[PDB]
């Protein structure tokens, strides 16, 4: 599944093409979905940024696209900001689905320039969020969110940006050896209960897991999360590694954009 796991080794794929990357142009050839032509490595790229509230997602895409003719406001701000821009940094927060670009660019007169491109995953919470560095404030929104008592945040141009609520949730990545061992040492380690102890892990993810902590749980658990990046189709779904009943007749995907290209094809 696109959880925070297969996020982990996305973000790794996307880096390794694209940090360091100029960022010719900008589009927003459908709804929630912004594509942005990318120079990087003497390469040229197509990155996907999808808020859809159900196929929402990010990858690099072989896919071609037809731009509208009268770009928006939300697409103009951003171009504003990107266009010419160099992407320095790429970061996932923490194990969360939430990933963002740090990109450098002058403004008309020499002066530093500096946002993050926020990319939250969240169903039909998704959102993409322009912010500023030196005063977090955001500078556009994919979609906007007013102030309601109901929320803890605002998110509309000005604002100041939070980041989505703390879980109590740990990171699998960045765990320490001695609270790790005392999780796998006292705690059930079912698909569900490690899904509700660690960030980011899908029930597919989680399932996988499971089947590997029944003896020498803590260098077992380093292990999963060590693997290679190998792109498979499963059951119901895809994922960054060949998870049990994984179907048999499988191409071979050469990195998870192009298995994502073919996923998403028929939409």
């Amino acid at each position: 599944s696109f959880d925070g796991f297969f996020l982990h080794h996305m973000t790794a794929e996307l880096r390794a093409n694209l940090e360091g990357g100029r960022i010719q142009k900008i589009n927003q050839p459908f709804e929630q979905e912004i594509v942005l032509n990318i120079r990087s490595n003497r390469q040229s790229h197509k990155l996907l940024l999808s808020a859809h509230s159900v196929f929402g997602r990010v990858q690099l895409t072989q896919s071609d696209f037809t731009n509208p003719k009268v770009p928006n406001t939300f697409t103009m701000i951003l171009r504003k900001y990107l266009q010419g821009a160099i992407i320095e940094e790429i970061r996932q927060l923490d194990n969360d689905r939430i990933l963002e670009f740090s990109v450098s660019n002058k403004d008309e007169i020499g002066d530093h320039i500096q946002a993050t491109l926020i990319v939250e995953i969240m169903g039909k919470h998704s959102n993409i969020i322009l912010v500023d560095k030196s005063e977090q404030k955001i500078i556009e929104a994919i979609k906007h969110v007013g102030f309601s008592q109901n929320s803890y945040r605002t998110i509309l141009p000005g604002s100041t940006y939070i980041r989505p609520p703390e879980t109590h949730s740990l990171n699998p990545y960045t765990v320490s050896d001695e609270k790790l061992f005392e999780i796998l040492s006292t705690q059930e380690l079912s698909p569900k209960n490690l899904q509700q102890v660690f960030q980011g892990l899908g029930r597919d993810t989680a399932s996988e897991l499971a089947n590997h902590l029944q003896i020498d749980r803590l260098k077992n658990f380093r292990a999963f999360f060590d693997q290679a990046t190998q792109p498979s189709l499963t059951d119901k779904s895809y994922a960054a590694l060949p998870f049990a009943n994984s179907p048999e007749n499988q191409p071979h995907f050469e990195s998870l954009s192009s298995l994502l290209d073919f996923y998403y094809q028929d939409k």
